[PDB]
């Protein structure tokens, strides 16, 4: 499957920009350093002017002006902090076509092999010299289409890159922005003096030991099940889908990983502060407001208490994620002395450990630009074992599929174990 550039632009903002040197969090700088992948793929509609690239390029032009921050370039501080120049530079835009077909890609399972379909970023120039976001839209063989988005966490965490991107859609679906973006970041700043309360688990290094990437399609009726196994063992407290669903995954991973009785396991979750700081966020605030649960336990009684067990843990360490909580965490990073020497990695999910993020309440499927919803989004392509993400379906089955990355030999039995429901 070969696929070729034919057009390439940076695309800039359709009218001038305030230029502004717009200041990161902490939260802001502890960001995967490299772009955070998404794809959607879309069916051909039959329509001649399918994805036309003009009407396209317009409309991020015209996004742009809102959402200005994205045409710019990082550029680090008088005391040496990474900000923001909004200087309007642009968007990278490439138009690639494929001489494959869409369904090559099959289940969408994030292999990197879907890493062909984001446009791929040089480092090696400083952090002034590329794009804060990148975009590939590619074109196949019997008229499918796919996007690619690259964009930059320093710039905005994914509640915000989506609300970017549908904003797009909607410009280009000649309708007006309904949500304003609002642009200013030290509302977290950190308290003066900082003043933490708690250890603050989720930066500490994880517990220590003693590639394959597949996708897993749940039905509504097998969800439903699972959560009702929070009523065996004579247990009261009920919890939710997601937290069923997720402490099964992790019993699962767990399981199939083949861990010590005595094994210690620590699981990051990702979680929008949005919904619980006080005073709460402005609505269309634009930046990065995620911080981080981190559930511990026993390899062995994740193993051998009901499926209940984990789902507790798991809500346990998201109840404690309050405002109280949220502030601390913005002061803690405040006192640390190398903030990048502290982000996430290969290492930090490497086995015994794990994540789970879920996308079922962002939408993932609103980016219709004129031609119908996307058939699938996805993230871009899994990097290393340790990782999985829980996806709401496109379609009206109320499903959710779980796309998860481990090692050959755990996979088997992985798949085996998760519909041991």
């Amino acid at each position: 499957m070969k696929i070729e550039v034919k057009e390439s632009t940076m695309v800039r903002p359709a009218q001038e920009t305030p230029g502004r040197n717009l200041w990161n969090s902490n939260v802001d700088l502890v960001v995967p350093n490299f772009h955070t992948p998404s794809v959607y793929f879309y069916r051909p509609t039959g329509s001649s002017n399918f994805f036309d690239a003009k009407v396209l390029k317009d409309a991020l032009s015209r996004a742009l002006v809102p959402f200005y921050p994205m045409a710019g370039r990082l550029k680090r501080d008088e005391d040496g902090r990474i900000e923001i120049e909004c200087n309007g530079e642009g968007v990278l835009f490439v138009e690639a076509e494929s001489d494959g077909v869409v369904d090559d890609f099959g289940d969408f399972a994030p292999t990197l092999e879907l890493r062909r379909l984001i446009p791929a970023v040089d480092y090696s120039q400083g952090i002034s010299s590329y794009a804060l976001l990148v975009l590939q839209v590619t074109y196949f063989k019997c008229g499918g289409v796919s996007l690619g988005v690259g964009m930059r966490h320093h710039a905005a965490d994914g509640f915000s890159g989506l609300h970017f991107i549908n904003s797009w859609s909607d410009m280009a679906r000649g309708l007006d922005v309904t949500l304003p973006p609002f642009i200013d970041r030290t509302l977290l700043r950190a308290r003066d003096p900082p003043q933490p309360q708690f250890q603050h688990i989720e930066y500490q290094p994880p517990p220590a030991l003693k590639t394959a990437v597949s996708i897993f399609k749940l039905t509504r009726e097998q969800i439903s099940a699972l959560k009702a196994k929070s009523k065996e063992d004579g247990n009261t407290i009920s919890y939710s889908s997601y937290e069923m669903l997720a402490g099964h995954v992790w019993r699962c991973a767990c399981k199939a990983r083949g861990l010590e009785v005595d094994q210690g396991t620590k699981l990051y979750i990702a979680t929008d502060g949005r919904a619980r700081l006080r005073p709460s966020l402005p609505p269309g605030y634009f930046g990065n407001v995620i911080f981080t649960a981190t559930p511990i336990a026993i390899a062995g009684d994740l193993e051998f208490k009901p499926v209940w067990y984990a789902a507790s843990k798991i809500h346990d360490a998201l109840a404690r994620m309050d405002n109280d909580y949220l502030r601390s965490a913005l002061d803690y990073l405040e006192l640390q002395p190398d903030l990048k020497a502290l982000v996430r990695g290969a290492h930090t999910f490497k086995c015994p450990n794990l994540g789970i993020t879920s996308w079922v309440r962002l939408p993932i499927h609103d980016a219709d630009f004129g031609w119908g919803r996307p058939i699938f989004m996805g993230p871009g392509g899994i990097a290393y074992e340790g990782l999985s993400f829980i996806l709401p379906s496109p379609t009206n089955d109320g499903s959710m599929s779980v796309a998860i990355s481990l090692q050959g030999e755990h996979m088997k039995l992985f798949q085996s174990f998760l519909y041991d429901i």
